[PDB]
């Protein structure tokens, strides 16, 4: 019922998680959800919506870019009915001792986009993820024993940089991991009046070059699922 | 392979055909490619490898957005061999005898992204396509008896932009079409030495509700696609 | 000694509390530290350390604007081993829920100068506070029954801005205070590997003119200086 | 009369050939035009009419830079029913492979002047040259045996830059011939509704500081001329 | 009164003299005013009003950075009639025949400050003093046995600069003296119709009581 | 002899007056010069050289616009030893108050280029006049009788701007010509170590006001001639 997304109202549930990947999107449905069902397909942008534990919960991907997640997080937001939108995505690390599969939590997120810019006349814009999000995510990981470090993300729009001395840069400011969507999630949010979070788990080191491989990252980075699922639940109380 | 591509070199033509939508270029593979075989689904980012009058094609989904579409035509060049990239896409109008159906040819493109600031020191870099293609392209279009404008398109970040003003510049200054992809990939051509062209079909005139039918809608995309299937050949000599 | 901090090391305690005016920090050193004395009168910007509920601190202030504040947090970090820096402020308000007297916490600061963006290559960094930081102030507030809303202030350069337009840009993304100083010390902090958090209090409302007087502002606004007080006792666990 | 020409409707063909020289101007009105006459000389600007094979034709200087030449094509284009404007000139080559003498077509112009983010929004502008225009000037060339350049031109601000790292970067995106003029012309086109091209012979290599002799340059305008010319008549049919 | 003074019209006078450091401003008052007496300490930014030779002069501390004294320089203008401003504050050099103690005089002030952008639709406003104020105060100087260069201030926001980079570019382009004002102070006066002047001794590459006379001296010469 | 100038060191006087127009500078040098002689002409940018009162002065035209006239001043700099440089032209005025043929003079100079934004890493530089340049031209007028206004200037990029709002924020800001050079020679005479000065006639109001603008003045363009004459006599002193 939107330009992307051929589903109705109540075909969503009112949180969303979203990798970039809508084949994660269909292995986190396939594995942690009950009585999942397909809800979305156009532009193979697979969502799906289904239980855990009881509690009414979709999964779909928003692709890569701030400009792709840009597009679905605003029509889940403005046409069904969606509160909170929490990114499941991966990202690279630039910190000598933030190691792969590593979880982070992005409180904030820093940008070399324009679209914040457009949006708030030119000035900076503290693209923050919603507190109680952050916090819920915390306290779930806390729960399940799993370790998971709270910061700023870097939003990038180029995965290939002509610029390979930024990450000196984020680098020197303490930037947690990069990747290309928390800010401009951030962004929509704040715009549309919703809630928001990114937990991303590392799968790249930009500096020792270690990486895992595409079918680790589509189907393997479950720490983070089970914190973003268990973070819902302590959120609705 | 690529993290995002899971081919090896050999797999594709030294043209790709890319279409947002990677169900297009499926649909594409079927219709106009002889011997199609499927090259690449990672992220569910349909690569197709076929022949079209016995010439080596490919055709790949690029996502929504200059950073999506970014990282794909880089690591088609730089290590799959690719030598041209079409983008075969829709866009939106804002003149007013630019009507739906038309198709446009983007010479150049403008762009509200900040990727080509990056890569050209905060200065105005002019993201253009190549010329022959531009020509390969208008000469196969009148081979065909279809009309095309050759001019700017504008490459949008935000598909829903809280700047609706800017439209009437853009008409002002004669921009042909908007979509979101072509200033980065010609970016991306010019970071990395190859060649790119953007055509798009004009499927919805912006400030106002009009939509073409769904077979009118297949019949302009397969007359695109004819047309770049045909600027191949002209190029090939 | 530094250049604007007549003291020497081991003189302030790890943790400062810092309002933007020497008058405040006395009144906070006079009312809340046990044993308190004089450590800085250089420029007469006041500070003191003392001891509350045994735990040793210090309060200092650091002037008004980003510039001014900017200089003593660097100076504290790298010469006084201070680890955490609550800036205990006044804002003004946007939102029309939001009341004199309030209090906002910032997890994030948005800003119009240009700091940051010299500091970031030109790019958007998120100015952010230390999540623990929030987390213990969210749970002092709550021990305390002091309300407090989390989210993002917004430091400005000019407390007389001649774009008043830019209040309604605020408004619609959330800002929850207008103040001078937090993007500035959140930066510090990133740039030199410190903790810092911004606690305001509401001392004018943008929309309803309302206004507190200049002796309110130097010594009444006591719940943020609690809620900052316990948050550290927190912090300490 | 506008203020910088003084002449009537009708003095001027609906095309202008413009140098910056004024000199230039008036070579080629001696040497390729028939019956030629001098239609302006405010601020010595001369500017030229007569016939090239039966075809009414001008030419006029535009002088140095950007602000300069954007006067003159305003006033020709808005008083003068001017339609096209091709500015012929010289310019330094950045690229290895570009050699001295090499006729180069603007189809496109960077520029780090501002008077095209003054014009769009402080967005990127594609500043473009007509389609048909390149065509017409590469078909010229051709039947003339000369083999033209495609891409962009770089128009600067600064003659004597004291960013010579920019040349670098023009390098790296394959910028073709660096001159000062193009950017605004295709700009004052767009803004004002005409069409533009710009035609450059590199008289420069600007690395090495090569320079072209007297006799050669003489021999290379000469060619670009006559493609300039001859483009003309093809765009008539 | 207004936010940051507490005070009321007629407590200034319509000249204010303004060192960054209010300790200063107290010592100022102390040393050259006669009867002066303490009219602000709202955020202990000490103001004070007195006489010099009969005439009628106020001195107040504006704080460190553009944003501090934007916001006193602003209300002085707007609610307290002040027509004159003059920093008198000091500097660091970067010019080797700009000496250490010499008297430096910013007819402009460059910055990497967004204040000015803000104001002037992201153009370039050259942010300058008032002509007839510079020229007071070369004379006052020249009277005093004193050359003052006049030129380019550069006012920083940035006292600890995260890499230095733009020491070197200041030097070539010829800027007398880094502080942290003057473009500010520069900005309001435009903005608000005012005049201002900043003054600065080269502190690093009295002296400062010399700063202070040729101030005081170039208010006498522009009453006339 | 320079790129730009077809002169040998000495054919310049160490002062040099420069008018836009060529033609205007021809007309200086045979009304205020004695046995002057013709030391330019080089794109018809005409120079001539002599003397007033037995001082060796030059006059030579910049062109129009920021980029034309910096190319000449700084051959004129480092080329041919001049010392000092006085724009002599013409500008509108915005203010209410500023009559037709008041005589202005640019301490310093506002600008929409960007020249000096690349020369000052981006940052504002402030492009003034040297001050005893522009005390000597008080005196000077002062001494015929003439009250010169001294403040900024305005240097356009653009004519012909599509920034009509632009012209208020000069009014506000206190403007007191509009003209298109002296933020650019300020910024020349900086970067080579000379000193420069612009003084103008006002020609114009630019745009209507409600108001009355006062009146016309009695002051003539040779008085300006004058003033900048004998304002270099003054400095010799
Ligand atoms: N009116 C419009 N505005 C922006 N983008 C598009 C498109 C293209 O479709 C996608 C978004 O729907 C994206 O690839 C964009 O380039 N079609 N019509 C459009
Ligand atoms: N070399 C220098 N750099 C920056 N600021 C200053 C100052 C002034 O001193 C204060 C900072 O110490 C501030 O008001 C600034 O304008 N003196 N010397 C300076």
């Amino acid at each position: 019922a939107t330009p992307h997304i051929n589903a109705e109202m109540g075909d969503f549930a009112d949180v969303v998680l979203m990798p970039g990947d809508p084949l994660r999107a269909k292995y986190i449905a396939e594995t942690f959800l009950e009585d999942a069902r397909e809800v979305n397909n156009v532009r193979g942008m697979l969502g799906f919506t289904g239980t855990y534990k009881g509690r009414k919960i979709s999964v779909m991907g928003h692709g890569m870019g701030i400009p792709s997640c840009s597009i679905y997080t605003k029509e889940l937001i403005t046409d069904f009915g969606v509160k909170k939108i929490i990114r499941v995505g991966s990202c690279g690390a630039v910190l000598p001792h933030v190691k792969l599969r590593d979880v982070v939590i992005g409180m904030g997120a820093c940008t070399d986009s324009k679209v914040n810019r457009i949006r708030f006349k030119d000035h900076d814009f503290a693209a923050i993820a919603d507190f109680d999000m952050v916090r819920n995510a915390v306290d779930a990981a806390k729960a399940l024993g799993i370790d998971a470090r709270v910061g700023n993300l870097f939003s990038a729009d180029l995965f290939y940089s002509p610029d390979g001395e930024m990450f000196d840069v984020m680098e020197k400011y303490g930037i947690l991991g990069v990747e290309m969507e928390a800010a401009g999630i951030y962004g929509v949010a704040a715009e549309f009046g919703a809630k928001a979070l990114t937990i991303c788990t590392v799968s790249a080191h930009i500096r020792t070059h270690e990486q895992t491989t595409a079918a680790e990252a589509q189907t393997t980075f479950n720490d983070m699922i089970k914190i973003a699922l268990e973070s819902v639940l302590l959120g609705d109380k």
